[PDB]
């Protein structure tokens, strides 16, 4: 009887299928891992990198139409998408490389902030009212914290 969409199991694998250009690849690879440990603290379920088509969560840069039937919009507006737990498709985030990527100081958008947001939508998390947390649906660069009590509580209530 027990509904919301979300993984059934707690060892959670992703990959990142390519990269934009707007930073070094380890600086990518460093903000999305940092963006899983961002949940990772807070729930049982674990995130490992992998390399292979058959992740959970497979992460692509794209624009415009990029296979789904969600097209990124160009410069800002959309800043990226994720579906939520299932197979293939499901659980994958996309990011829109006609934004500039970056750690959000400066110019562009937040890579590690943009992400974070998203996995709570891999996870399963729908959009928060407070807009103070994490899933409210509005970017705002922040140097502090990103997760409010909604956010853990949204995850937890999914997980444990
Ligand atoms: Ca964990
Ligand atoms: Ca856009
Ligand atoms: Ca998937
Ligand atoms: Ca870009
Ligand atoms: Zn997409
Ligand atoms: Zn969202």
């Amino acid at each position: 009887f027990e509904g919301d969409l979300k993984w059934h199991h707690h060892n959670i694998t992703y990959w990142i299928q390519n990269y934009s250009e707007d930073l070094p690849r380890a600086v990518i690879d460093d903000a999305f891992a940092r963006a899983f440990a961002l949940w990772s603290a807070v729930t049982p379920l674990t995130f490992t990198r992998v390399y292979s088509r058959d992740a959970d969560i497979v992460i692509q840069f794209g624009v415009a139409e990029h296979g789904d039937g969600y097209p990124f919009d160009g410069k800002d507006g959309l800043l990226a998408h994720a579906f939520p737990p299932g197979p293939g498709i499901q659980g994958d985030a996309h990011f829109d490389d006609d934004e500039l990527w970056s750690l959000g100081k400066g110019q562009g958008y937040s890579l590690f902030l943009v992400a974070a947001h998203q996995f709570g939508h891999a996870l399963g998390l729908d959009h928060s009212s407070v807009p103070e947390a994490l899933m409210y649906p509005m970017y705002r660069f922040t140097e502090g914290p990103p997760l409010h009590k909604d956010d853990v509580n949204g995850i937890r209530h999914l997980y444990g």
